[PDB]
């Protein structure tokens, strides 16, 4: 009997040898990009799925269509699993990414011209938080707080004097390159002593706050944004929690009609294995080897005489200052391309470069953690990444480089049931 | 070998069993709604791929991470064929929805607070063309124009005069209910005494524009967006199109980073299959089908004594005026859907009805039309939406129309490879 996928080899050769081209692809490189991850079987399925064809405009039992008994019943799973997941009173399923869940929340909160605050796009600060050249920033008045030049990472005393002189409609915290606990409490108190409404956008970290890893912003913040890929490991798409089930109902209005048409169905179906996924004991102890994996690469390259901002990190990620081998963040994200290492450069705070150059190179556990490494061999990448960036010259480094990601790639295979390779016998 | 639905099954048997339930739904019902479809076994097979697990923001070749070869080459292979497909000098096939499409042309060419003027709500314009409850009426001075009470169809003159009084800097043509061919060219005519700029979603006609069966917009209007999925086909997804490729350029900055972060590479996959699909010619008959299916199911409606808004269709779609039956949408809505028709209430032009009400029930053949049918099975839906609608009261009609329902889906079944039914013998 013919599959989906059989269909696709025959009536479109160019783009099912294309899709098996990038199997293999993630199957021989190491994937250090801090918010890459590899989705489970059971999540692809769903994504693969007849759903795709339901239109369901509104929220489950609440729809502008009829024919939604089961996209209803799926969408409140998803929603069911949310909410028991992060202890939330209300989430929003449908934002097709986490872009679109701030936007919602945007909408609902804002109108064009009020003052946003978030962390500086060059310290970990994401482009929804107010870049010029995103809709938060062209449209909304972007003001940052950064971290301490001192101890790189946030000096609350100092966020609130911001917030006292500028006097911002809304607070952001949660970002893309913050590698230390973020303490929500702190940032209430801050938001209620200058009367900000205040958004935790924990794209990069849910996966941590689902597992306990990470505190959790929801009954502290007024509205909680995430991406469900990232650490949580699940589809692409995005998700709106509060702990206020009221104002829950106008991010649902904001979402649909005021953002999107119709939700992604499949998506969602997607959205509520990886919530159900991450309900299971498997998935805590997954977040704690993410945490152990990135604090050894860490500290491996601070043995190997790399400094890492602010001294370390208590989560997935990692900045590594590229001074002590004379490099740009671009000529060290090139570099380690070349033997086969994703990652990408990413300013440091204070950093004397241009953000289309920079001093850092952003690196994170999460998508080489699912295949199953664990502190040692994050150790090895660590040694790998010294080897290269320490003599990128050097042509017999370069190769051995190559030799021991191939070694990495081959020792944890990735989705070993699809496209298997010929037998050796 | 296990497969990801062997996976599904075995990890989440509650959602693999509704995901079960849902395709007997869509197998045993008449799917009348107008932007409904039934995508290719092989776009569901690329939704379904690994793809979903790679961030590629940026453009092809233009990435702000390394790793995207292959998403490149797919993507590109999208864009390409888009290119083919409404000779367009650039499109962007990232846009997460129609609506984000959509939202991204705004960004580019409005600030907020600027007037746009598209159709009236109430006579087939979008939520997204100015609604209060949607961010292009939130945020934007929305103006309407809608067609003429005489003959139920634009009034290309009317429009100028309103134009003229209005002066807004943008005009949106193409609807969700509109049954007639768009003059594009008058269109333009009327944008350029005013100054405007020029969109044209084509949505819910993107099929119909693909196979030559409606004119196309994309020489003469400034910028055109639809969505991926309804008569084109494809996977949820949006979709933005040119004949300006510098204003491309700027389209493609609006939508990354201007709207939205990483793209859904898979879905993008899919646009690709959708896209190559719609060049052959088994598509072209496909949407010829779909139109005269359309005629003849109108044409049966008349024949027993419903009117049909403008008198017939051009397209795909139809707009039933309910006084004949003294029915009202909301109404004959239900009654659909209790003998297994999904349709949707729409306001006719000049409704007496509220929004919520209506007077109108408005089909489309694109679906039922995908799995097989022909005109004369057409007339027989007109047939049993008639006898249902005329006597709603009847229990015998309502069983004849239940069974009359079984009768077409069993025989034009809908993904017979997948989840087949036990053998009778």
């Amino acid at each position: 009997t013919q599959t989906n996928l059989d269909f696709l080899l025959q009536t479109d050769p160019t783009i099912s040898g294309m899709m098996q081209k990038e199997l293999q692809r993630q199957r021989e490189h190491l994937e250090l990009i801090a918010s890459e991850n590899f989705t489970s079987p059971a999540v692809m399925a769903t994504q693969g799925s007849v759903l795709t064809n339901k239109y369901a405009e509104g929220l489950p039992k609440k729809r502008y269509y009829g024919g939604c008994e089961f996209i209803d019943e799926i969408e409140q799973v998803a929603i069911d699993r949310a909410k028991e997941l992060f202890g939330a009173a209300s989430a929003n399923v449908q934002p097709h990414s986490g872009a679109q869940a701030n936007f919602a929340v945007f909408l609902t909160l804002l109108k064009p011209g009020d003052k946003i605050m978030g962390m500086d796009l060059s310290h970990g600060g994401h482009l929804t938080h107010g870049s010029p050249a995103n809709v938060s920033g062209k449209w909304f008045e972007a003001v940052h707080y950064g971290v301490s030049q001192e101890t790189e990472q946030l000096d609350y005393d100092h966020i609130l004097e911001v917030a006292r002189q500028e006097r911002p409609k809304l607070i952001i915290c949660g970002y893309s390159a913050y590698p230390r606990i973020i303490n929500f409490e702190k940032f209430r108190a801050i938001a209620d002593e200058v009367g900000a409404y205040l958004l935790a956008d924990i794209a990069h970290i849910a996966g941590l706050v689902a597992s306990g890893h990470h505190p959790n912003p929801v009954p502290h913040c007024d509205v909680v944004t995430t991406t469900t890929h990232k650490t949580l490991r699940g589809p692409r798409g995005g998700l709106i929690l509060t702990r206020d089930p009221e104002l829950g109902k106008k991010f649902n209005k904001s979402v649909f009609p005021g953002t999107q048409g119709g939700p992604l169905e499949h998506v969602i179906a997607g959205k509520a294995v990886a919530f159900g996924e991450a309900l299971k004991p498997e998935f805590k102890a997954y977040s704690g080897q993410v945490i152990a994996n990135a604090q050894a690469m860490a500290q491996q390259l601070q043995n190997r005489g790399f400094k890492i901002v602010s001294g370390g990190t208590d989560n997935h990620l990692m900045l590594v200052d590229l001074r002590s081998v004379n490099l740009t963040g671009k000529q060290a994200d090139q570099l380690v391309s070349d033997v086969n290492i994703t990652a990408n450069k990413n300013t440091v705070p204070f950093d004397p470069e241009s953000p289309f150059v920079t001093s850092g190179l952003r690196l994170g556990s999460p998508a080489m953690t699912t295949r199953g490494l664990g502190t040692e061999d994050f150790a090895e990448i660590a040694n790998i990444i010294a080897d290269r960036l320490q003599n990128p010259e050097d042509e017999q480094v370069k190769q051995a480089c190559v030799q021991r990601v191939a070694a990495l790639c081959e020792r944890f295979p990735l989705y070993p049931h699809l496209n298997a390779p010929v037998p050796a016998m």
